[PDB]
């Protein structure tokens, strides 16, 4: 097709060179424009099996786990499960009148409770280690006010999203949320009858290696797996959540509401949001070492920006993701390696396509 053939050539153009350029072995990458899916592979998801990529490879998201964990919350908050004004120790009944009790929902969603890291300490492993970490959390920054992207905070919230559903938060979405939005093959633990299509990820030595799955925040912040058919399934969904039953179109809607804005970002439920159209330059900031790594002064919104794009990257140690979409112009894009490439490249990479492809 005529239009199959231009979108591999942009593909080839501008997500083709990264592979040599960072010895990577394996890439998906897919695009959906008014409702049509198109998807291009390239390479080996098992380098040793001699496994090519294909529609059933599965890559580990990274961070655009976080989404999920975000839909998830704005599926509880829509059913009155929760709301984001509450506090944990309300459902994580220990955690009543601890310091953390002064956090609400949204603040630990959006990384706002003014002490939590990217990581939780090296030593924080067990259920029991993990609940005496947020018991003796104190605060530091005026909480609220200062963003420091975390996995425990994220984690935090997909904890009580779970208790609030009476669910382990894998089932939440395994059971619940995937299924809502038509995905047949994303997982928070792959089973046995789908391990031979679970690629290996690559490190920068090349040996094949997959993601350990730590304390309680590794499935709300890192640890969900997924196909690229199934992440276009999810920026069809939130291209087009009219479409959806009630119960998931208000939870991809809720995801969609900026929250607070730093800078020219503006952080919404897990996804990071933007005016559209965007510069380059504005969503390569977004992953700048100074917004990803340090707290930065948050800013409530004043408008709502009335044409919004949103974006998010994602990494496990073995692999890349890259998720866009623009509403107004129906189209967007998923980018999966079986090796980390560096987000801007990603980034780039992506803009030159979404750019290029005519009307
Ligand atoms: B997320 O992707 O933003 C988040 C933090 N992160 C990691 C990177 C990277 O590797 O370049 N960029 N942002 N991802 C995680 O925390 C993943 S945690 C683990 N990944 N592999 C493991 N074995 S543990």
């Amino acid at each position: 097709t005529p239009k199959d053939q231009e979108i591999k050539k942009l593909v080839d153009q501008n997500f083709k060179p990264l592979l040599e350029k960072y010895d990577v072995p394996g890439m998906a990458v897919g695009v959906i424009q008014n409702n049509k899916k198109y998807e291009m592979y390239y390479g080996l998801q098992s380098v040793q099996d001699k496994k090519a990529v294909n529609s059933s490879t599965i890559f580990e998201l990274g961070s655009v786990s976080k989404l999920f964990t975000a839909t998830a919350g704005g599926y509880a908050k829509n059913k009155g499960k929760i709301s984001f004004d509450d506090t944990p120790g309300k459902y994580w009944k220990e955690l009543k009148n601890t310091p953390i009790d002064q956090v609400n929902l949204l603040q630990l969603a959006t990384y706002t409770s003014g002490n939590l890291a990217l990581q939780f300490p090296d030593e924080v492993k067990t259920d029991q280690q993990v609940l005496t970490f947020f018991k003796d959390w104190k605060p530091k920054n005026s909480i609220g006010e200062y963003r420091q992207y975390s996995n425990p905070s994220i984690g935090l919230f997909g904890k009580v999203v779970a208790l609030s559903m009476n669910k382990p938060f894998d089932q939440v979405l395994e059971k619940t949320i995937f299924p809502a939005l038509g995905l047949k093959h994303s997982y928070v633990n792959v089973p046995k009858t789908q391990m031979q299509n679970y690629a290996f990820g690559y490190n920068q030595e090349n040996q094949p290696i997959r993601v350990n799955r730590g304390p309680l925040d590794a499935a709300p912040a890192y640890d969900v797996k997924s196909t690229l058919p199934d992440m276009l399934s999810f920026i069809h969904a939130n291209l087009n959540p009219q479409k959806y039953p009630a119960d998931i179109q208000r939870a991809i809607n809720e995801t969609h509401q900026g929250r607070y804005q730093v800078n020219t970002m503006y952080q919404a439920l897990g996804w990071e949001e933007f005016s559209y159209p965007a510069t380059l330059q504005t969503l390569l900031d977004s992953n700048s070492e100074q917004i990803v790594m340090k707290p930065n002064k948050v800013t409530a919104i004043s408008k709502e920006p009335s044409v919004k794009m949103y974006h998010k990257t994602g990494s496990t140690n073995g692999f890349g993701t890259y998720v866009v979409f623009i509403p107004k112009e129906n189209i967007g894009l998923v980018m999966l390696t079986n090796k980390r490439i560096p987000n801007e490249e990603r980034i780039k990479a992506a803009y030159a396509v979404l750019n290029a492809i005519k009307k």
